[PDB]
């Protein structure tokens, strides 16, 4: 019998904490200093009873939907309100429980980086039943296809801690959101220095126990939010003269989400590297609200693609798996965001049109 | 000998720094943007600095008239400055220093909760005189009483983190306060949001260690605050229309005082049950400052009395003690309310009466 | 071999978040709330800008110039971007990579204590280069010199979490600066409560495992930051009639900084006395920006001379070394401090001076 390690379920713990911290306050605080100060209450409104739904709608079905035995797609309906999982039943080194609250804590950061964006122009019923909809048939089957051994995974994507999970997937529903001014920068720092601090439950708690791979993903996150922050910051003085503190905080966020599915397979180099280039090509994405999607969309495709290169113990990486080419992995990640975006894509709009035919969606 | 182990060491000073976090800054956060903007400096004030005496008296001879060998009631002044506590004893799976400071960031936390709700209309040293007689005399008998094999523990009372050590004691002697408008929502949510994340160290930690019924507690917390934020914004929205951030942020508070003393003893069923019965009797109860305490005060029982009844195996809960039903746990959980309710009636209505006729009670 | 310790992994990696925590957004929200509202957004952005520059330097040369084998005063170059640091090697009793994240997370307080204290009256490319030469010739020999097992090491001194290293340190580069209206309490506030909450990674930590030392100066810490807010706030009421909130936050940094030496050597009793005199000689302190080194210097030499005395196991202290008086110790702590406030001195003049001759250092 698999037997729990009291370590890994303390750092499990604590990590699921620092990724829910991300959510309550960190993004809710982020957007709050961003939008028009007469949609911050009615916004930290959406978040807090979407992420409430979200905690809900997970321990009924999400997490064996998600994690459950199933196919290429979906577990099962066989964990419902955790039914048949021992109070004591193990799953890597932790019990079990502690695995259902960590992925539901992802599942939550993810909502709540749609609903923060989009609830100054939604009706909440209609982004309550969006929510729903989205979480059900787009969030579910992808963390099913890319960590709970589906479609993805079976054919070796690289992604840690959700670079198509979490960030592509968040980014398209939200521009599907927006197809379909700055007035407490102080909040807005506030709260990013809180995404960046719950941000390593988040990367380091994806290696599922305290060993060197979570040592690698932590020092990595250290470095690449840093990098990007420069490179950014570098970019914003080279374009505009000078340094922002939004551009600050926006670079601390490309370098993040651009090292979220690499964090646990590079070296430092590759850590660093990647979060210049993830600064860089955020501050041109935001140049070519839903301006965030831009960064997790630009900045998530760009960590994954650089972690099928970045993994290559050539370039100081732990390695892709035996008989794995750079290339055949360079392939495996390229159809991992080219499924994603789509995946999300037709489900969001579903979302949205039935919301829009059930309750409408702009605020009356 | 018993052994520390190094996880729980590790996962008990994690959480006794999330308690204190609680207070520092939540409490006085909470408080901060709920009470007029005039008072908001010395509340602030009144709060850092009676936290700072509550650590001091603590250490002095709380812990050990708390948690020392004594009678039903308290322990001993034998470990006055923890003397007589080795730097190596062990209290559990952890080093008894440990257990010192996460007992007594409990104590400032039930502090917290009082001073920041009474910082506006008393006196400086009238609150000071009272946090001193109402720590001695209530907190740390009725601490003794629970978790320090006194008369409520040996009559086999069920209350995992304090539902009636820190809540109903608490919601009393503010009562007993108040009996003797909101400016920044944004910093309620904030405050709100800390009491949260903070209340995994609070709830979990009540454990002792990193094990599976801190597991428990944990995905429970999880559960009946996201449980309880629903049956309440359900609650506002059939009262009055539509949710607002105040009661989003109510019900989040009014989960995780219901599941307080319960989140170690019962089922997700049981979690999700309390969590909405909790919310919509905390709505019901400040309909029917001074309304924090009839949420402490009526979640606080409802929890109380409903760990009675989904501890049962029956019905997902660990289970009972041998040889105990479910009717006679009932029994035991409501004569602990009862106690608990009285005992700090008298030592809140003493501390008012002293402090008034010393220094005087009401601001000059 | 050495073989790592989970526990001890799990608890690091949370320390070094915690610490990290103290900067992102600890320092800045403290500063922030302090300095003039039209400076605010341009100190922010300073303090995140080299907080990723320190944190991109470390990495690249600055651990392992710190922290490599070398002689009395520096390390080596053969740890640059990690090299030669295997993924699994171990240090102490957790994997080295840990120990280079957390020892980088002080190097970033140590900044952010100066750049946000400078940030109203320096050139932005002035500071850039200031962080560059301080951190790199007075931060780096100095925690080699400390903790890196240089000239101080070898003479015995105590300074458990670098009362030496970052305070009299960042204090003198800082007063050097000086040498060449309170806004938002409630963000003083709310800093002052994150760096409080951080710092028990910063002192706990520093025991570099989950053990009874970690413990104890956790317990201190609490005992000695509620020891200085009282007899602080008891300054302040006696000299200025009444407490203010700017006193009871200022007390509590006294005694977090004046407990950092001596934290892990030092028995309750120690903490609490040493938290009064720090209080006090820091209250005295500022009454003799700029005045936040007044504090961190003063409570600095008090706190390490203090060390050299409470370590005394005759008072209660963890004991000193075989064959050393308290006498010696008491020579060898006022040298540290002699040295630290000397090198630091030259090299910040040297700082200033080189940014001043590349870019002049008062702002455009």
């Amino acid at each position: 019998p698999a037997v729990a390690d009291k370590a890994d379920n303390a750092f499990m713990m604590i990590c699921t904490a620092l990724v829910l911290f991300m959510t309550i306050p960190g993004i809710a605080l982020f957007y709050g200093g961003l939008i028009r100060g007469k949609n911050v209450l009615s916004m930290l409104t959406q978040v807090t009873v979407t992420f409430a739904l979200v905690c809900i709608l997970w321990v009924v079905y999400g997490y064996s939907l998600a994690f459950g035995e199933g196919n290429n797609f979906f577990g099962n309906i066989n964990w419902l309100m955790l039914k048949n999982i021992e109070l004591t039943a193990v799953m890597g080194s932790i019990y079990q429980y502690i695995h259902v609250a960590f992925q539901g804590s992802f599942a939550c950061i993810t909502v709540g980086l749609i609903v923060g964006a989009l609830a100054e122009r939604i009706r909440f019923s209609a982004v309550l039943i969006f929510v729903v909809v989205w979480l059900t048939l787009s969030y579910i089957p992808i963390a099913h296809m890319v960590w709970g051994g589906g479609l993805l995974a079976s054919h070796g994507a690289l992604d840690f801690a959700g670079g198509t999970v979490v960030h592509i997937n968040a980014a398209i529903a939200g521009l599907v959101g927006a197809y379909l001014k700055p007035h407490n920068l102080p909040m807005v720092f506030t709260g990013t220095a809180i995404l960046y601090i719950g941000w390593f439950g988040f990367n380091a708690g994806s290696a599922g126990t305290a060993n060197e791979i979570a040592a690698l993903a932590f020092v990595n996150t250290v470095v690449a939010t840093a990098a990007a922050i420069l490179g950014w910051i570098f970019g914003e003085w080279a374009l505009r003269g000078k340094p922002s503190l939004l551009g600050a905080c926006s670079g601390a966020i490309a370098g993040l989400v651009g090292v979220t599915p690499a964090c646990g397979y590079i070296g430092v180099g590759g850590a660093l590297i990647i979060g210049v280039v993830a600064g860089l090509a955020g501050l041109w994405g935001v140049t070519m609200p839903c301006d965030v999607f831009g960064v997790h969309g630009v900045c998530g495709i760009v960590g994954c693609i650089m972690t099928g290169i970045f993994a290559a113990s050539s370039l100081g990486g732990v390695g892709f798996a035996e008989g794995v080419t750079m290339g055949h992995q360079l392939l495996v990640q390229l159809e991992s965001i080219a499924i994603t975006i789509v995946w999300s894509g037709v489900v969001a709009f579903i979302g949205y049109k039935l919301a829009d035919l059930t309750v409408g969606l702009r605020v009356p």
